[PDB]
């Protein structure tokens, strides 16, 4: 699922486009001179291959904020923190999860409440297996609609303030429906 | 969810007098306090009002009143969610998210013009609801609904975390959305 959304950002050709050094700089597969040479590309970015830029998505968007280790406990989670991290940051995506653990852990019973730090550390992921331990594939169910009401109103916000466009929120939308 | 069944399932069979001393509402029958029964104009005891006032005060308060009904006109299904929403967060709430909502779907604003986010149902807001449902058709209607359930569910996340909504219920109200 991870493979497919890493797929669709990389598109079947690099789109070499040259900005100012300074306003992003050269960007081939998405990725900008910046955030290549940060990784430790070194080479000119109309040479970058698409498996170093995929190895760069893969870090900052799946093994960085530890999504593959959600993927241990729940493969669907771990798919909707990974699209949410990719649009709007994995630490927003991240602290989306810790909010909904909090408030679903009945008042403390099943887990104590954790910080809200938008970091997948080892207690999140045991309050995530605790979860889905007592409530089972339901609970699983439940916490997907949940993250999806959350993504959603973050949309609506992007929406207000013309960082994503009308068509994507409407299209996002149209995909959940029954 | 229709809206019959929301009024007759917040009003029992029973009325239930408990008499509150003023401060903490009370007396209380069919969930209405006197202070609201004696806003619509009931004068008799409380001990005696009627489930039949009790709901055409719930019907002024939770359809009428926020202009739900002129909604169902255009669309049933969003009226009866409007309804829901208002009883539980204020009916104001629930309209605000339906202008936040057709103005992010108005297309920059080709199907009609940005309208006020007041929370208040006008010619305006059902006018735009119309157009919105004569341009995206039925599938408009199901993507508005999804929309809508959104900010409902990250609305009650808010609630929740400031202790002004169970955690038993939110949990509740996603899995019967699951």
């Amino acid at each position: 699922p991870k493979d497919e959304i890493f797929d669709e950002i990389l598109g079947k050709e690099g789109g070499y486009v040259n900005h100012p050094d300074d306003k992003g700089g050269p960007t081939k597969w998405g990725i900008t001179e910046k955030v290549a040479r940060a990784h430790g590309y070194r080479g000119d970015m109309r040479n970058l291959t698409r498996g170093q830029a995929l190895e760069i998505l893969e870090t900052d968007y799946w093994y960085g904020p530890r999504f593959d280790r959600v993927a241990k406990a729940s493969p669907d989670v771990a798919a909707e923190l990974c699209d949410t991290g990719v649009n709007m940051g994995p630490s927003v995506a991240a602290k989306m999860l810790q909010r909904w653990l909090n408030v679903f852990n009945q008042g403390g019973r099943l887990y104590p409440d954790m910080d809200t730090d938008g970091r997948i550390g080892p207690r999140t992921l045991n309050a995530l297996r605790v979860y889905l331990e007592k409530r089972g594939k339901d609970g699983e169910r439940v916490l997907l609609v949940a993250l999806n009401c959350t993504q959603g109103e973050r949309y609506l916000e992007l929406a207000e303030k013309r960082e994503a466009d009308e068509s994507f929120v409407y299209g996002w939308m149209k995909e959940r429906v029954l």
